[PDB]
């Protein structure tokens, strides 16, 4: 219905605003673009599903997310990819792990404080009806 298309349009506006706010924080600059396969040819042999904040904005615009749950699965993949690729005790590794955990906690805290529980339940019921 037209009312259902208006629901999904409101969801995309909300997700773009969350994602752009994460993308301007100086801590998260390393997550804003894909890993350059030149500089890091090894990356794509270890990490099977690369993900970054530029890719997330492209996916919103292609209508790939019908719920906040499916968006948070991509935020979780940005974080898990950084933890898996950089697991060592050295400071470079420890700094990117700390930043990855901060990105995930920041996204969850914005959504907890700014999404109504009933808007997300409506998106999940339209999704399950398709
Ligand atoms: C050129 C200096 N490198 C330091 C970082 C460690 C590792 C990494 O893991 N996730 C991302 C994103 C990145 C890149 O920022 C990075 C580039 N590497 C491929
Ligand atoms: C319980 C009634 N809700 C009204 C508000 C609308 C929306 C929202 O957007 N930013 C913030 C902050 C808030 C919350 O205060 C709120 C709680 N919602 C999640």
């Amino acid at each position: 219905s037209m009312q259902e298309e208006d629901t999904f349009r409101e969801l995309r506006i909300f997700l773009r605003n969350v994602t752009h706010r994460l993308a301007i924080d100086k801590r998260f600059r390393v997550f804003t673009k894909p890993v350059d396969p030149d500089e890091v040819p090894d990356y794509r042999t270890v990490i099977k599903e690369p993900m970054d904040l530029s890719s997330v904005i492209s996916k919103i615009d292609l209508h790939k997310y019908l719920t906040v749950k499916d968006y948070l699965r991509d935020i979780d993949l940005i974080c898990s990819n950084a933890l898996e690729y950089n697991p060592d005790r050295d400071p470079g590794d420890r700094l990117i792990r700390h930043r990855a955990c901060a990105l995930r906690d920041t996204a969850y805290a914005i959504i907890k404080e700014e999404l109504d529980e009933d808007f997300e339940q409506l998106c999940e019921e339209i999704q399950e009806s398709r």
